[PDB]
C-alpha cells in the first residue's frame, strides 16, 4: 500500500542552481527524474534546457548512472517546459519555488512526494571487462550502433567470479537464488571505498575495415539483502550501459569527424551524489576537445562550473588494475576518520581530497630534515586529486633540482639533506606548476592564534592544505575551529613525521592527525604559512 | 623390494588376443614381429593399458596418438617384448618380457616368473568423470594448412592454463591455484565409490574476458576425479586432458589431409570399450567416403587392441557424459535405470544385462498405448540395446512400424497394421528378424514356477548374450534385465523393468515406486504359462 515517493528536495534545488551557472557556455527548462523505481526513491534530478531534452540525451544519462537507478519520471517547471516520454509521474515545479528553494512550496504542490535526506547505500562490485569491435569502413557509425546492440544481447553468458571469498555471479533461474548473498560485504558499506573485485569470464562454447578494442571497468552496486539473482540482473545491466556509453562517445567523435577514438573507463561520485557516475572518456581527442566534453557533461549532469569534477586524475580507483595517478599505498583523506572530536566553535576544513605523505615513504630516511618536504607533497596530492595536473608527486631530489633551476639555493642542494621552509615550497610549485601562492607572515606563535580569521577564509575559498613552519618544526593544517565570541581556537594539524606506513589507527591515537589547541605554537618563535592558490578553470 | 608394479596380466592377455583376432590364421601368414606399449598410472606404479601393435605401428608418431587418447592420469610407462624378438621403441622405465606360450596359455604364473617386480591385480575402475564442453578456433593459411595446424595446437596448450571450469549447481570451481591455496579433498563428496561411466560432474569451461581457411572445433573434454584429490590435482589433470584432445584433433586433421579427405571438422566421442577400467578419448572425422570410414573403424580396433567381434567405436556407443552432447534416440528417455539402484543387496550370485538400453513405457511417443502397448514397449527397450551397442543405427520403430513388419513377414494381417491388438514374444522375435535380420532364442515355460526353476538359463543368457529379455504371460509383458540366484538356498530374485506406464523421466519414482526394481520369485503367476524371448547379437564389428 506504499504509494508515496521520497525525494531529496535540497539536492534537486542544488542541481538546478548548477545548471543556471552556465550563462557563459532564452529557452525553457525541463528535466529528467532518475531514481529507484521499486522502493520509490528519487536519486537523481537532472535539469536541462529545451534543446537538451532529447531521447538521445536521456539514453546517455541513464547509461551513466548506476544499474539500479532508472528513469522514474520527468518534471514541468512553470507549466511551459518541454516534456519527454518518460516515467510514471511529472513533477509540478515553478521557477519561484526553485530559486527560493521553498521546500515549503514544493511539498504541497506535489502531493505524492515527501522530503528525505537521501544517503549512500550498499557496496560497489567492480570488474574489468573487454570487448572488441570491427567496423566496415565508410559505414563505421552504422556498425558501432549494431555492434553494441548485439553485445547487450550476449551479456547474459558473462560470469563474474571472486576467488578468495568464493563468490560467483551469473545467470540463474529464480529458484537458484541465494538470499542474503554478499550481505557480509554490504552491511555498513559505502559505494566509494567498499569494493568487491570480480574476475569477468565467458564460456568457451560461444562466440579495409577498422578494429576497435575496448577495455574498461564495470561497476554495479551490491546492497544489503539482495540475492544472487538480484546481483546478476544488475551486473548485466551495468555492462550494457557501459557498452552503450562507449558507443555514444564513439559515434559522437565519428559524427564530429574526430575519427574512431579509443576510450577510458572512469567512476566519479561528483559533489553530493549518493550514487556513482559511470563514464567512458575519449582520451585520444585533442587536449582541448576533451575540455569541451567536461563542459558538456557538467551541463548534462548538473555539476558545479567552478572547479573541475570529471578530470581523469580525480576518478575513483576501485579496481586493482585501474590506472593510478597517485600512489595506491597512500592514505586518502586521513582526517575524515576523526569523528570523536567535538567542535568547540565554528568548523571549517580543507575542501577536497588529498594524500598523507610522511617520513619513511619513498624508501628514504627523512629523520629530522624530512619534516619540511613531506608537507609539500601532501599539498601536491591535492592538486592532482582535484584535477589540476597529471604530474606525479615529485621526490626530494626532484624538488631540490627544481629549486636550483630557478637559481635560489645552491647546486649541492640537490641530494642535500639540508632543510627547506615555507618560502622554498611556494617557489617549487610556481616552477613546476604555473601556480600562485599566498603567505601569512607572523612574528610570534601567538600571532597565528590572532589571525585565525583569515586562515578559515582560505579553507572557505581556495580550500587547500597549508604549510606552516617555525621553531624548526614544520606541520600541515587541514582545518580550524574558531569561536569568535569565546576566543578559543584550535587547529587540525597533520604531523608529517613518521607514524606508520599507512596505519590510520595509530595516527589518530597519539595526536597525529590530531586536533590542536592554540598553545601548540611556541610564543617565542615566529611562524610562516603558505596558502596555495588554485587556478580558475575546470 | 619397494618398486613393485601392479598389472592386470589377464587383461593384457585379452588385448593380445584381440589384436591377434584380426588374423585368425596363426602360423599361416608372413608378418612383422609384434611389440607394444605399456600405459599406466606412473605415480602409483599401476599398469592400466597394455597395447600390442605389429611393428609398423611401433613408431613415435603412433605412440603419441595412443597416449593422447587415454585418460589424463595415464601415461607411457614401458614397452614389452614377445619371445625377445620384438622391436622396442625407446621409452618408459621397463620392458615386459612375454612369451608365445604365456600369451596362448594365458599363464599368469609364467608372466610373474619372468617379470619379477610385477604383481598381478584385478584392476577396477575408480573415480568419477568431470566433463566440460570446450571450443577453440584455428586459422589455416591456404597451402600451409598442414604446416599451421601443427603449430596452432602448440600454442593452444600454452594458453590452456588460463581456463576456469565452474559447476553452477554445487558451486564447484577448478582454476589455476598457488600450491598453498590448494583445497584438499575437494570433490570427495562426488568421487567416493564412483565409476567413470555413470558418475559425472559437468562443468562449463570459461576463459578470462580480458585476454586462408578457418577451422572451429567444438567438443567435450573429459578428465577423471578420484577420491582424495586435491583442488590442484584436479587442475593439473583438467589441463593435460584438454591438451591431449587438442593434439588428437590436430593429429586427426593432419593425417586427414595426407590421406585425401583434406581439412574436415571433428566430432568428439568418449568410450568405455569392453574390459577397460579407464576411458577412451577420441576425435572422429565428420566427413569422408564410407570406405574411408570403415577402414578408420577397423584400424582404431587394431591400434587399441579391440575385438573384431563386438562393435565398439560406433558413434551411438559413445557415452552420454555431457548434456549438450548430441544423442541418438535419447529424447527424454532414461538410459539404464537399473544402474541407479543401491537399495538392493544380493541373495546369492547375480548376473545382469551387458550393455546400455532405454526405458520405453506408456504414452511416451505421442500416442496413448494403454494396456496393449506393453508388449510393443518391451520390444522397443530391446531395440534400444541394439543401437546403443553399435549393432544398428535405425531408430526405434513406432507401433505402426512394428505391426507393418508382422504383415510384411506374412504373420498377422493388414487390419493388424491399423490396430490396438495384443502381441507377444513370438511376434517380437519375428520383427527383429524382419527389420534387423536377428535370431532369437526362447525359454518356453508352462508355469511361473518353471520360470524360477529354469533361472540358470536366464543367468547363462545375460552372461553370454547380455541382451535384455522380454517375458510374456498372464496377459502381461515385462522386461527382465538381471537375475539373483543362490544355488544352495534356491532363493531367486528377478530384476524387472516394467513396460507399464510411469509419468516421465524420474528415477525417484521409478526406482522407489517399484517400476524398475528387484522382484521375488513369486512375481510370476504359477497358474499361467510364460514365454521369454532371448535376442541374440551378431558377431561382427
Amino acid at each position: 500500500v506504499n504509494e508515496l515517493w521520497f525525494i531529496d528536495a535540497q539536492a534537486m534545488f542544488q542541481n538546478y542552481a548548477n545548471l543556471r551557472s552556465f550563462s557563459k557556455s532564452n529557452t525553457t527548462i525541463g528535466g529528467f527524474v532518475f531514481g529507484r523505481k521499486a522502493r520509490k526513491q528519487v536519486i537523481h534530478v537532472l535539469f536541462a534546457y529545451a534543446e537538451d531534452l532529447t531521447e538521445s540525451n536521456r539514453q546517455f544519462l541513464e547509461s551513466s548512472l548506476s544499474a539500479d537507478i532508472e528513469l522514474v519520471g520527468n518534471l514541468n517547471i512553470d507549466g511551459q517546459s518541454q516534456i519527454l516520454p518518460g516515467g510514471q509521474f511529472t513533477l509540478q515545479l515553478t521557477s519561484r519555488m526553485l530559486e527560493n528553494r521553498s521546500i515549503s512550496e514544493f511539498l504541497d504542490m506535489n502531493v505524492m512526494f515527501n522530503n528525505e535526506h537521501v544517503l549512500m547505500e550498499g557496496a560497489s562490485c567492480v570488474s574489468r571487462v573487454g570487448y572488441e569491435w570491427s567496423l566496415r569502413a565508410g559505414r563505421e557509425q552504422e556498425d558501432v550502433k549494431s555492434a553494441a546492440e548485439r553485445l547487450s544481447m550476449a551479456s547474459f553468458r558473462f560470469t563474474y567470479l571472486n576467488a578468495e571469498h568464493g563468490l560467483v555471479i551469473r545467470e540463474q533461474k529464480p529458484e537458484a537464488a541465494q538470499q542474503k548473498y554478499l550481505d557480509k560485504f554490504s552491511k555498513g558499506a559505502v559505494p566509494y571505498k567498499d569494493v568487491i573485485e570480480f574476475t569477468a569470464m565467458q564460456s568457451l562454447t560461444r562466440d579495409h575495415f577498422t578494429r576497435l578494442v575496448t577495455i574498461g571497468e564495470v561497476v554495479f552496486p551490491a546492497f544489503f539483502g539482495d540475492s544472487s539473482l538480484d546481483l546478476y540482473k544488475r551486473s548485466r545491466e551495468a555492462f550494457n550501459r557501459r557498452a552503450n556509453n562507449t558507443m555514444m562517445v564513439t559515434v559522437n567523435g565519428i559524427r564530429a569527424g574526430r575519427g574512431v577514438t579509443t576510450t577510458t573507463s572512469a567512476t566519479y561520485l561528483p559533489p553530493g551524489w549518493v550514487s556513482l557516475l559511470h563514464l567512458q572518456l575519449p582520451t585520444k581527442w585533442t587536449d582541448n576537445e576533451q575540455r569541451n566534453y567536461r563542459i558538456r557533461l557538467h551541463k548534462l549532469f548538473n555539476l558545479p562550473s567552478s572547479k573541475p569534477v570529471l578530470r581523469l586524475s580525480q576518478a575513483l580507483a576501485l579496481h586493482s588494475e585501474s590506472a593510478r595517478l597517485t600512489n595506491k599505498k597512500l592514505i586518502r583523506e586521513p582526517h575524515l576518520s576523526i569523528t570523536n572530536y567535538q567542535p568547540v566553535g565554528e568548523i571549517t576544513t580543507v575542501n577536497g581530497p588529498y594524500n598523507y605523505h610522511h617520513y619513511m615513504q619513498d624508501g628514504i630516511d627523512d629523520s629530522g630534515w624530512g619534516s619540511a618536504y613531506r608537507s609539500f607533497q601532501t599539498i601536491w596530492s591535492w592538486f592532482i586529486l582535484n584535477g589540476y595536473t597529471d604530474k606525479p608527486v615529485p621526490s626530494h631530489r626532484e624538488i631540490q633540482q627544481a629549486l636550483v633551476d630557478i637559481q635560489d639555493k645552491q647546486a649541492k642542494f640537490v641530494g642535500s639533506r639540508q632543510w627547506i621552509g615555507s618560502t622554498e615550497i611556494s617557489f617549487v610549485l610556481n616552477e613546476l606548476l604555473k601556480l600562485e601562492c599566498r603567505f601569512i607572515a607572523t612574528n610570534s606563535g601567538a600571532e597565528v592564534v590572532e589571525r585565525v580569521r583569515e586562515l578559515a577564509r582560505h579553507f572557505e575559498t581556495s580550500g587547500t592544505p597549508v604549510m606552516i613552519g617555525g621553531n624548526m618544526l614544520a606541520h600541515t593544517i587541514l582545518g580550524v575551529d574558531f569561536n569568535d565570541t569565546t576566543g578559543e581556537t584550535k587547529f587540525l594539524v597533520l604531523d608529517p613525521h613518521y607514524t606508520g606506513s599507512e596505519d590510520i589507527k595509530t595516527i589518530t591515537s597519539k595526536g597525529w592527525c590530531a586536533w590542536k589547541p592554540a598553545s601548540f605554537w611556541s610564543k617565542d618563535h615566529f611562524y610562516n604559512m603558505v596558502l596555495p592558490q588554485p587556478p580558475s578553470d575546470a
